[PDB]
């Protein structure tokens, strides 16, 4: 027949025992070793196979919370917000299907390859080491009957039966060496076709779990996508729209004076912001800019932009401006109250009149 | 944070709505750099690691290929082992050419946009910035106009004119690419997605194909399998039933015996004896010898050349020591060479030494 | 039955797996181990008994040697001289007839003992490694058979499969020690009875061929003793008669006058020996006494007793001898030639007269 | 050497006959005490060699012993292997006289010999020497007489003739005692081998009336163990035999099954169980339990007090547990303690969970 170790183990003279046939039981036996460190490298990458397997999809599965949160980060659209909770769902559901192959993997690796080295050379070792313990027992077998002396008859007779012992039982031991090379000829082509079957069974599983959901998938990749096209061919408009109102304004109608705050709430809530030039009443004194806001007839400054607000005078009911007839510089007035007493400065004319007269107002709600 | 499509109003007169609309904006744009960055980072490891998995299962199919040349080469190991490692091995490069296109996507988009896609947002808020510079210094020197003057007035206040027509110059370009930004990172990101979920979604289709009418391959010499297997288990048990038959019923105790058969040239006879070494004890050994062609000769190794005992034997006397001690022992001597010799049996003396008689009659 | 390891070996719960079975297992075991040390002592005390028992045999070969040696060296006795020849035989005959029996002894320890711990054991302690081998595949093959949850069906079905391969295999690895612990109740009996018929055996061997010629040595014994008691009160008469003789010498007879030496071989070899005083003719000299002899008419003394001769004058036939008148000493005289010309004095009255005649005897002799 | 039975004549006259005889006899008696005390020393260490080998047998027939006491004791073993080892000890015994009476034997003769046999030889012979030493003097003596005396002739003369007449009865005694010890060196050493030989040939006697009534103890038993051994041969055989028939027509896979019978008390079932451990993970373990007397008991090693599971059994409910995720398990719950347990078939859980339910109504 065609098989590996059939070809080259001499069945014809295993009763026999023809320096032949202890050559094929030597020759044989190069293979098996060979088979057994060939299922041991199947193994090691095996787990090689579980472990990048595993940080592939640790990767991938980061990925696909990472894809979303930073499109969730975005300014919102609605087609995207509900296609990328399908999106998600079903990217999700093939890693979970792909760790599922590789448990699958570990398990045959398992089932097949370990049971195969583990239990499948024992009783053929077994076999192996009787055998050749009975080839010694024939070999002392042979000695002891060869060295007896032809006049010790009896003596040699004995020993003679001892031999044919030796020769039949090692004739029983060489039949259960061939038995058992046989089973290992037909059982190794088998078992790792199997391994290859449940291999390429677990792929099969996994691409039609991911082949199944592909047209609720498909109809969300047009309708996102006929959306998209849409949205550019509506954004070059508005853009186009935008570069063109953007080219009017530069055009004739900026303007180059101050724009003006603008009061809110009525007089009582007075709510009016911008910045002025203030300067204290101590001998040594100087000039800085704040921001200055009425809310509240509460009239306030902050050192910067994201500073909480301070009063300038705790409180207006009681206080007087004085538009300055005499002020080293323009655009200047003053505000004064029981403590707290300063001096002001506006950028502008429209911003000097109006702030002295929203200030002048602010003290009538006061008042009232 | 702020509100969408940014317009020219508030811009313009320099608002708090603008004033907090420019200051999100910005740490809007550090938190996106910084998870795209990290996206970017993140997908280059993806690909590094679909790579490194590529590899680890090339080599594992590569183990799977070795079993299989070390076999016999039947039709269902020669064709069946080979069409399903093969299928592997062309599902293994397909997937390179998904690990090579979501690369491309990765290096179209998301590269791009770290790159150079904040780049113009960038140019017009430190342009932006540069104004409003210029304006706070301006302002100051707006301020600093004494009151007896005119000639001051008018030449300060001048050069606060195009400080300001200029900031809000500045502030129509930064709020125009506040709202190309904002489509940007939509637009980009959505195309991103989509292109990935649908070249994800082709490699199954195309897979299922394939490996559908693999499934049907499976199943179909799977069902061959296990009836196969059953098969053998009767035929190595068949064989066990008939060894237990013939070790209790006709195995043999009795010594191997030589055959003294024609063949190209006489009779040939090929089998085992003990001998005695050339060391200085003389200590007896157990060779394979060979009579052909009017020659004894003996084996020195298997599958190696062979060393002659006796020159020739039509040549040689043969001894049947009938006063040796030594038992079962005959004596071969020749003009040239002689040699001791000893047998296992009675019957292989007789054997041996007619073999040997009938030789040296030739 | 009444076996040690079968009394305390469980057959009724060897397919059946409790406690107790387990218990039977590890202690049948004991006496297994037990009696390997007990095979293994025997061996050692055998060694050491072929060690004494050869240096017993040197010790004695060399003392029949040597007690025969020592009455060969004595004065001889010719009944003794073929006994002692029969005992030396006889006795050496024992003693390579026992030197045989240690041989003997070697062999039976080897064919019995050595490969009773040799081969005996084997077969039982490969069937022993595979029953727990069994075991522990019994025991993942239960832990596999629990573990699984309900609803996974298929998966647990085919677990339990393997767990009736388990435990059926089991139970065919049990039988099989079953089988091979009753083989060694019935064998470890009879091998070391064995052991002791082949001891008992060689003994009865040797005693019965030192029994075989007693016969012959009691003949000799009876012979050799009927005689020394026929020489001893031959000896006590002889002694007795050499006593009363020896008394008689001394109580009349036995003389004071010097005795007289005696002439020989007439007076051409003229034997006759004695000593005398001897002194040279040097300015300074003095007596001596030396042993003289003439002997063919040579005069001749000696230094010593175990001394060569020294001619007193080379030649005798030119020699004259003067029986001094006037001397130093009484009883001297005086003996010249043509060289060595000397003084000489003797003990009495009669030696002085016979050695100047004899002397001047010799003379005539030499001058005929 | 010299002439034996020395007589008186040449004693007297101090002839060289005497003079040579002297000479050997004294050299004679050096070579004698040598090879006696050598013989001596030797026959020592005969003994000692002899009762070094009596006690390297009394070990070994100790070490046949220690099997017979292991092994059954049965009429064989018991009787026969005890008189073939007993009959060892006896001969071993009887041995031990007899290096006692070569002992005897030694110091009788070769012992008294070497320690005061040669002593009476020895005195006359220094006596003697000690005649001619006075004689050689004496000699001299009578020669320093000057020609012209008388009285110193007389006086001189009187002292050579008691001098010789001494030397004269000196050698009468070592003449004498030269033929004592010619005898006496013949018949000590006579006794001596005839002693020996007669005392060895006594216990082959008496030996081979009792060994050869043992050589037919050992041919008839020898004869029952090669037909017995046989017979074992075919038993263990047919033992062999019906195994292969169990293993390939009778061998069962199923799991041993408890049984539910009563007992002293009532209905009594025991086996083994899985059960959860007391460690912080709650590991599964399995341990043999017995239901016996209203109560369930958990076994903790073989042959060592048991422990209590649940105190009473007509204080339990018994769990079938439908929704659970564990396979083939039952929970008993009774009012001090609980258990979950679990077993190997669905037989199994249906019959402990019978047996616990009948206990519970008893």
């Amino acid at each position: 027949p065609l098989g590996s170790m059939t070809v080259k183990l001499d069945f014809e003279e295993c009763l026999k025992d023809s320096p032949r046939f202890r050559a094929s039981i030597e020759l044989v036996e190069a293979e098996v070793s060979e088979l057994e460190t060939r299922l041991e490298k199947l193994l090691k990458l095996g787990t090689g196979l579980l472990e990048s397997g595993r940080h592939y999809l640790a990767a991938s599965r980061a990925f696909v919370v990472g894809i979303c949160d930073l499109a969730r980060l975005g300014p919102p659209e609605p087609m995207m917000a509900e296609c990328l909770e399908k999106f998600t769902v079903s990217l999700n559901h093939k890693l979970d299907s792909h760790a599922e192959l590789l448990d699958a993997t570990q398990h045959t690796l398992q089932q097949q390859i370990q049971t195969l080295v583990k239990e499948g050379l024992r009783g053929f070792r077994e076999a192996r080491r009787d055998f050749w313990r009975g080839a010694e027992s024939l070999e002392a077998a042979l000695t002891h009957n060869a060295e007896v002396p032809r006049r010790r008859a009896q003596e040699a007779e004995e020993a003679g039966a001892a031999l044919r012992t030796a020769r039949a039982g090692y004739r029983g031991r060489a039949l259960d060496y061939a038995l058992q090379i046989n089973v290992i000829e037909d059982k190794r082509k088998f078992d790792i076709m199997e391994f290859v079957l449940r291999l390429v069974e677990a792929q099969a599983t996994h691409f039609q779990q991911g082949h199944e959901e592909l047209s609720r998938l498909s109809q969300y990749r047009k309708e996102l996508g006929a959306q998209l096209h849409q949205l550019v061919l509506n954004s070059a408009r508005e853009k186009r729209d935008m570069e063109q109102r953007h080219v009017l304004l530069k055009q004739k109608e900026l303007g180059g004076e101050e724009p003006e705050p603008s009061l809110r709430e009525g007089p009582g809530g007075l709510v009016m912001e911008g910045h002025l030039f203030k300067r204290a009443s101590n001998a040594f004194k100087t000039w800085s800019r704040r921001w200055f806001t009425i809310q509240s007839n509460q009239l306030v400054y902050q050192k910067k932009y994201k500073d909480p607000v301070t009063v300038v005078v705790d409180d207006l009911r009681l206080c007087t401006v004085k538009l300055c007839p005499d002020s080293e510089r323009r655009f200047c007035f003053e505000v004064v109250s029981t403590s707290k007493s300063c001096l002001l400065q506006a950028d502008s004319e429209r911003l000097l009149q109006l702030w002295v007269s929203a200030v002048q107002s602010s003290i009538a709600s006061a008042f009232s």
